[PDB]
């Protein structure tokens, strides 16, 4: 049948696997409204988006014997819309500078990778020293971008710091995709020290990514370069640490969904 009309409120449209306990208790006080059911306890589901996607559909009757059924199968709708296409595109840092830090560089990647596996999510990784090279061409094949993730792990750092070479594959990657009709976001990870001309180099580069569309971020490693940063971002508010940790892949990411 198409006489379904699911329309959630504005916030609740992110993928399931990205609710917080609070939004799956919101779901359901918007799904009690909308469906006229029977009240739903609010800790009827005391967990976040990713837990209740584990939920086989008995569990949902167990925990709602009035609306459990109901409420798997408006899940799974939702599941089924369609979201836009989103691609992130990660160029690395591999010189000598970072050599120390390549593991630190890979598990933030690997972390964000793992964080971005709704269907609707490609990656792409990309590798900058004197050359860049695309290590993972955009795919959203989770078992690509596990492969691409192996062949992360085994760089070995050395070379020069030619961040525009990176950010330009990223770019092409980017007009093959279609350009302003794509939904994309590039995370550079570096400490910016750039010599030369390679400021100039970079912004431009950056400049190009935007009027391509796309959204530009920065994590900066070691001792890194804030304003360089900043010029080669879109703001410092899309500028992160990789020594944040946690706060800052939650902020990041926090971002980045916001950009849907
Ligand atoms: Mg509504
Ligand atoms: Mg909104
Ligand atoms: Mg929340
Ligand atoms: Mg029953
Ligand atoms: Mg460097
Ligand atoms: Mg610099
Ligand atoms: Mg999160
Ligand atoms: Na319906
Ligand atoms: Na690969
Ligand atoms: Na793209
Ligand atoms: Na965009
Ligand atoms: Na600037």
């Amino acid at each position: 049948h198409h006489h379904h009309s699911i329309r959630l409120p504005a916030h609740l449209r992110l993928q399931p696997i990205y609710w917080s306990r609070d939004d799956v208790a919101q779901w359901l006080k918007w799904a009690e409204n909308e469906f006229s059911l029977s009240p739903i306890d609010s800790n009827t589901f005391e967990m976040n988006g990713k837990a209740l996607l584990l939920l086989t559909k008995e569990d949902f009757r167990y925990r709602s014997p009035h609306s459990g059924d109901e409420l798997y199968e408006l899940l799974q709708h939702i599941l089924a819309q369609a979201r836009t296409v989103f691609d992130l595109y990660f160029v690395l840092d591999k010189s000598g500078s970072v050599a120390n830090n390549w593991i630190e560089i890979y598990n933030f990647v690997q972390q964000l990778a793992e964080r971005f596996v709704s269907p609707e999510m490609r990656l792409s990784f990309i590798v900058f020293s004197s050359q860049a090279t695309i290590i993972l061409p955009l795919t959203g094949d989770r078992g690509k971008i596990s492969k691409g993730l192996e062949d992360l792990k085994r760089v070995s750092p050395v070379g020069e710091t030619y961040i525009h070479e990176g950010l330009k594959l990223a770019n092409e990657q980017i007009q093959k995709a279609g350009g302003l009709k794509t939904s994309s976001i590039i995370i550079a990870l570096t400490d910016g020290k750039l010599d030369g001309l390679v400021p100039s180099y970079a912004e431009k580069e950056a400049k190009i990514s935007r009027s391509l569309g796309a959204s530009v971020y920065a994590v900066g490693v070691l001792d890194f370069e804030q304003a360089q940063l900043e010029r080669i971002a879109d703001s410092k508010e899309q500028v992160f640490p990789v020594k944040g940790g946690f706060q800052a892949l939650k902020g990041i990411i926090n971002s980045i969904l916001a950009q849907s």
